[PDB]
């Protein structure tokens, strides 16, 4: 069967992992760890980058870094991963959900200010599908109300917004290194980006409980074995990105006649935003047309899957959070979004099979 | 070298297997296998692997629904994560002095610190040596307290037949390179012995339904699991070899211990260790630092252990020491950990002993 995703295989991961084993150091904060850190810092322009076991932990570290007390309201979309909210709820924060914009499925930068209260301190924007949000409106809103901006660029690796890299535009940035991402770091991984220099000294403390105790913290240490796996794929960062971009536009150029026919809808990439081709989604009227395609693709041995059940609709989202405004584009558009098979090791032969099955359905 | 990460020689073979499967993320193939291995071998109801023991400790505090104000009893002579994991839930830490023979929490000094706010007592198995669990379990049962086992060093070691980590409601394993089983450098394991705590355990490890409830990503990569699975395969071989090297230390350092010059580790009846470390107790902080500096001159790396948390600026802020600090501070400043690991050649072990006896 043709899966929806397969972990990035450069073919050099095995060689770099033997260097970590040969060095005799496999624990966190080792050699290849700091090398991946130096890589991300200079390439993206961030002041400091620390590697975590997961993007979830990075988000948890951020909520711990900004010193969140129970009662603090954090604004975020409900069309995101559960880790985005749970990381802040753990600190006692209440979540204020805001509807998304139907073109990019990102948080509407115009509806944010209405959700701001005296209890609000943090706003965490999610760069869905690698497509950056309107940062030149959000950062101004933060500046206007003295708020912190934590970027959830879990899918925004090798993505930029008007030049600047994602995870860099904001006080804190969070990268993901799961096997379902552009760079897998051995299956599990994450990265905390500390762009604000005034948050660095404490970030080092909470990274290793107390000054590597002085204060609370955790063990946000990713093994050096995983580091070597990541460093191997950062070496082919431009090769991986360009290949995924090639496979991405192949989907777009073949589904464009259907989009211009009004049958389906294609992803929108705003001016100034450069994606990384993390995923390719389409829109199918309702939830019955999407399922009809899902079952159709499954019959052709092709794996397709939707994305993100709205957090505000979940029973735990009704307890720790609240959807401000009108649920206009969040729930509806989520039930029609379908993700197509897209990964680095995807052969062009199989992609033609997927596309042929799509056009066959329509 | 004080410690070198355990190398069986078959780690590479099992990692290629994980890579060939096209799945390296958490809860993968080798993840289940490691969890199945630990459950049968030790007798645990449910074992879940974590990125670290610290994560497991935090997962434990989140599992028992620790609210701000709740008191947690533990020795101050423990790793920072043992206390830091509970403070994250807003708990207050109540430190209890140790017993000088095993450096474990004194089972007789615990009950004097129990209040109405006390909810969890977390014992720490030092050097793989078990705490007096029969007394501790009877304590908790009487005062309705949870027992979270911090067996970060007690893996493969037992207490009166029962493996450490399975004696109490929640246990915690560590898989660091400085431990007996490294799991690719980082790794941990939460042991859910209480069956009534199993259902909520799997939820908080994967946020919800596998949202539904608070939780985190306590998932460890299948790459590390593949590394760990190779280590658990040769569990007996590693254990016995480390136990062999441990006996060589005790046999040679016994005359000094009987002379009164130093003090060797004490192992209570019914307690079987796993030889995580061989500590000698000098006379003071000056005698220890003198040996450390002497061994360093002979290019031999020795090291002490963590400083009592109740003296640290965070411990006096987030916790309180109950009773008189009679042994914790003093014994900590005279304890010295000798070089000990699985790949320690017989040639280099004698060299250390030759340097030790030469100092005395």
């Amino acid at each position: 069967m043709i899966p929806f995703n397969a972990p990035p295989v450069v073919g050099t991961e095995l060689d770099y992992m033997q260097s970590a084993m040969g060095s005799g150091k496999l624990c966190g904060d080792g050699g290849f760890t700091r090398r991946c850190q130096q890589w991300l810092e200079q390439r993206f322009g961030s002041a400091k980058v620390l590697l975590t076991p997961s993007c979830t932990a990075s988000l948890e570290m951020a909520a711990l870094l900004l010193d969140i007390q129970p009662g603090d309201e954090v604004i975020m979309p409900s069309y995101t991963f559960v880790s985005t909210a749970n990381a802040f709820v753990l600190r006692g924060a209440k979540i204020v959900f805001v509807d998304v914009r139907p073109d990019t499925m990102n948080i509407d930068e115009t509806l944010i200010e209405a959700a701001i209260t005296d209890k609000t301190r943090v706003i965490v924007p999610v760069h869905y599908a690698g497509v950056a949000c309107e940062m030149d409106t959000i950062m101004a809103l933060a500046k206007k109300h003295n708020l912190f901006v934590v970027e959830d660029a879990a899918q925004g690796v090798m993505s930029t917004y008007k030049g600047r890299a994602l995870g860099t535009i904001g006080h804190i940035g969070c990268f993901s290194f799961h096997e379902t991402k552009n760079y897998t770091a051995g299956g599990e991984g994450g990265a905390t980006l500390i762009n604000d220099k005034a948050l660095i000294e404490r970030a080092e403390i909470i990274r290793e409980k107390g000054t590597n105790w002085r204060d609370i913290g955790s063990s946000y240490l990713m093994s050096d074995l995983q580091a070597a796996y990541l460093w191997a794929q950062l070496e082919a960062a431009d090769r991986i990105n360009q290949q995924r971009l090639a496979l991405w536009q192949n989907y777009y150029d073949a589904l464009a006649p259907l989009a211009k026919a009004g049958r389906i809808e294609l992803p929108s990439i705003p001016d100034g935003c450069v994606q990384n081709a993390h995923m390719f989604y389409i829109k199918l009227r309702d939830i019955d047309d999407r399922s009809a395609l899902i079952n159709f693709l499954k019959e052709a041995e092709i794996m397709a899957v939707f994305h993100y059940i709205p957090l505000h609709g979940c029973p735990a989202g009704e307890h720790f959070g609240e959807f401000h405004g009108e649920d206009r584009y969040t729930t509806k558009e989520s039930e029609r979004l379908l993700r197509l098979p897209l990964f680095y090791n995807l052969s062009p032969v199989n992609q033609r099979t997927v596309i042929a099955t799509l056009l066959n359905y329509f």
